[PDB]
C-alpha cells in the first residue's frame, strides 16, 4: 500500500509498505532513499510519537496518510 512522509523542509516524499511494517522498517525504508540513518529519524503520526518496535497496524496507519519526519542530531 502507500503513505506519504513529509519533512518539516515541506517536501513529500510517498512510500510503498505493509500494514504489519514495523516503524523500524519505515526508518529503514527512507535511508535506502534518503540516506538518513534510522537512528536519526525520528516519526510522527497524528501528533504521536512511533516506536522502532510496533507496526503501523498499531498505530492504525492506513493507504495514503502522512507522516511527518523529524531528525535527532546529536552530531553536528
Ligand atoms: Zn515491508
Ligand atoms: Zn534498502
Ligand atoms: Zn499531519
Amino acid at each position: 500500500m502507500q503513505i506519504f512522509v513529509k519533512t518539516l523542509t515541506g517536501k513529500t516524499i510517498t512510500l510503498e509498505v505493509e500494514p504489519s511494517d514495523t516503524i523500524e522498517n519505515v526508518k529503514a525504508k527512507i535511508q535506502d532513499k534518503e540516506g538518513i540513518p534510522p537512528d536519526q529519524q525520528r516519526l510522527i503520526f497524528a501528533g504521536k510519537q512511533l516506536e522502532d518496535g510496533r507496526t503501523l497496524s498499531d498505530y492504525n496507519i492506513q493507504k495514503e496518510s502522512t507522516l511527518h519526519l523529524v531528525l535527532r542530531l546529536r552530531g553536528g
